């Protein structure tokens, strides 16, 4: 049977948040069967700990925020793309201040510190959300779609009319890895909204060192992008984040253009609204799963 997974060992690591331009310590533990992703604020006394689920999620539009109360957690997506990547079903994540730390601007640091302390197999059955009925929403000229696939698989477009613009990719997960075509796609910036966000107090962590900072023209990252498709990779990579907000794995297939977190957050909940539309299913013999 296809079985939930945890961390094996604890991890530490140190960072700076993107947007507080705080240092922050990270702490991802094992957690017991069926608890989630949890994120904890261990700085505050008494400790807050808000599940990763849709629910949870604040109106922020800068970065994918959890809050309870008036305590929050900022920029969750790319932690929470990482730990979908690599399957793990439960953990806790400790962190010492308000913003998760943005470390090189992608998921590979997070997958490798993950990787680095093993996975832990537990025994009881991987929940699955089924895609059971195509669901889309729209605003303006942004769309968003789940469309039932029997595997998990993410195409995303984006159209900025920017001499720096592929701005199209489609990845099935179940043929290609995470790790290798996704996990390094680092965010992305443009001078002039980098100027204007850092006069209102944001963007604060900003730097060539945790982010492509793109002018009129060009990349100004001295050693260029990763991939030739870097931009609308690291949408795929946001969009995975996002998606693992309905604390269960997905099967089936999403679809973004010009999407982003607000619109995403809309299409998780128009889904679960839905109840006709997906299933939770288990695997009793991993050979004939999806
Ligand atoms: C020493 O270096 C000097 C340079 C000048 C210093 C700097 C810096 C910086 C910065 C920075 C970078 C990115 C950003 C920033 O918010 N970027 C948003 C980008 C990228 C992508 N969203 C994401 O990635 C999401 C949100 C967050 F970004 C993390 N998950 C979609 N998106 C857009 O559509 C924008 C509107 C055109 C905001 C700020
Ligand atoms: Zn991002």
């Amino acid at each position: 049977m296809i079985k939930q997974r945890t961390l094996k060992n604890i991890i530490r690591a140190t960072g700076v948040g993107l947007h507080s331009g705080e240092k922050v310590y990270l702490t991802l533990k094992p957690a017991p069967v069926d608890t989630g992703i949890v994120f904890s604020r261990t700085d505050l006394d008494p400790v807050v700990e808000i599940p990763a689920r849709a629910e949870n999620v604040g109106e922020t539009t800068m970065s994918t925020t959890l809050v309870k109360g008036d305590v929050k957690v900022d920029t969750v997506e790319h932690l929470l793309s990482a730990m979908a990547g690599l399957g793990i079903d439960n953990a806790y994540v400790e962190l010492s201040a308000s913003e998760v730390p943005i470390m090189d601007g992608s998921a590979g640091p997070f997958v490798f510190l993950i990787q680095s302390a093993g996975l832990q197999e537990q025994e009881a059955a991987k929940k699955f959300i089924r895609i059971k009925r195509e669901v889309s929403v729209e605003e303006g000229d942004k769309r968003a779609v789940f469309v039932p696939f029997d595997g998990f698989k993410v195409s995303f477009e984006i159209d900025f009319d920017h001499p720096v613009f592929t701005q199209q990719a489609s990845v099935d997960f179940s043929s290609t890895s995470f790790v290798k075509e996704v996990s390094r796609a680092r965010t992305f910036g443009f001078m002039r909204d980098i100027e204007y966000l850092r006069s209102q107090n944001l963007a604060l962590g900003g730097s060539v060192e945790n982010a492509i900072v793109v002018d009129e023209n060009r990349v100004l990252n001295e050693d260029g992008l990763r991939y030739e498709d870097e931009f609308v990779k690291h949408k795929i990579l946001d969009a995975i984040g996002d998606l693992y907000l309905l604390g269960n794995s997905l099967i089936g297939e999403f679809r973004g253009f010009k999407s982003g977190h607000a619109l995403n957050n809309q299409l998780l909940r128009t889904l679960i609204a839905d109840k006709d539309a997906w299933e939770v299913v288990t695997f009793e013999d991993a050979r004939t799963a999806p």
